[PDB]
């Protein structure tokens, strides 16, 4: 009979400080999405390289903002 004792130190993150969230949403059909966790708006700029790079001429894009302001769907125009 073996009995417990706290859950195992969680070796991977509590939930981590603040999930941040970007989008690539396209007009051709192609939506996408992604996401890069860590600190809170570090994370924005992150973003919005993220649809940067994505930057195929489409005509770039608007940043969205939802869930106080973290998540931004970045809607590439083309």
């Amino acid at each position: 009979e073996n009995k417990e004792e706290t859950p195992e130190t969680p070796e991977t993150d509590s939930e981590e400080e603040v999930t941040i969230k970007a989008n690539l949403i396209f007009a051709n059909g192609s939506t996408q999405t992604a996401e890069f966790k860590g600190t809170f708006e570090k994370a924005t700029s992150e973003a919005y390289a993220y649809a940067d790079t994505l930057k195929k001429d489409n005509g770039e894009y608007t940043v969205d903002v939802a869930d106080k302001g973290y998540t931004l769907n970045i809607k590439f125009a083309g």
